[PDB]
């Protein structure tokens, strides 16, 4: 199956997932000079006060913090979005070194990592139906740079030892994802896709301009995770990012002047 190695990585994905060469693939480079302020964008609303985290899972590609999405507990609305999008999970992509790891780039700059908060459009009833729609998902993307520690990330960092290998999970209740946000909600937005197989073109991307800072020690612990299962030869979970894809017939809009 697919992965991030030389023999199963992004250059190979198109053979089983032909949409990999599609018209609205993600991630993309964000050319800041070409992006245009869009006065039609409504204020962005991140409403995570009632978020109910459940579990953290190493899925062999990254780790997911999963949420109870059986009700409108944690939602994203406004901005480019019509209606209500419910938080289902977050995860990260990161590098083997601080100079790489993000999926989106900004004027070709790579960040050390990128956080994806994944939401589905409630008008479609469930996540599975949402990923059959052109406006099924909204992903809030946040860049990570290495500097001062992010206090709201430490609980995640500290549980990673318990989910080292593929298929391991742990209880992860009472985690507040608000602690992962930067101060500013200024963003860029464009229509795109999932950045891993099946690469479905269902996503409205909302990428925050302001990165969060995490410490070297925090990201080093991400890099101790394993792609492999227990008892198998160790393959460090690093460089689990897809590079930028052709922009094609798209415009990136900015929320800020
Ligand atoms: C838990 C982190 C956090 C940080 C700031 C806020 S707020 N927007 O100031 O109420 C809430 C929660
Ligand atoms: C279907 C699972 C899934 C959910 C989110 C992503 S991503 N990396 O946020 O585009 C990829 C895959
Ligand atoms: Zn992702």
């Amino acid at each position: 199956h697919w992965g991030y190695g030389k023999h199963n990585g992004p250059e190979h994905w198109h053979k089983d997932f032909p949409i990999a060469k599609g018209e609205r693939q993600s991630p993309v480079d964000i050319d800041t000079h070409t992006a245009k302020y869009d006065p039609s964008l409504k204020p962005l609303s991140v409403s995570y006060d009632q978020a109910t985290s459940l579990r953290i899972l190493n899925n062999g590609h990254a780790f997911n913090v999963e949420f109870d999405d059986s009700q409108d507990k944690a939602v994203l609305k406004g901005g480019p979005l019509d209606g209500t999008y419910r938080l289902i999970q977050f995860h990260f992509h990161w590098g083997s070194l601080d100079g790489q790891g993000s999926e989106h780039t900004v004027d070709k700059k790579k960040y050390a990592a990128e956080l994806h908060l994944v939401h589905w459009n409630t008008k479609y009833g469930d996540f599975g139906k949402a990923v059959q729609q052109p406006d099924g998902l909204a992903v809030l993307g946040i860049f990570l740079k290495v500097g001062s520690a992010k206090p709201g990330l430490q609980k995640v960092v500290d549980v990673l030892d318990s989910i080292k290998t593929k298929g391991k999970s742990a209880d992860f209740t009472n985690f507040d994802p608000r602690g992962l946000l930067p101060e500013s909600l200024d963003y860029w937005t464009y229509p795109g896709s999932l950045t891993t197989p099946p690469l479905l073109e269902c996503v409205t991307w909302i990428v925050l301009k302001e990165p969060i800072s995490v410490s070297s020690e925090q990201v080093l612990k991400f890099r101790k995770l394993n792609f492999n299962g227990e008892g198998e030869p160790e393959e460090l979970m690093v460089d689990n990012w897809r590079p930028a894809q052709p922009l094609k017939n798209r415009q990136i809009k900015a929320s800020f002047k």
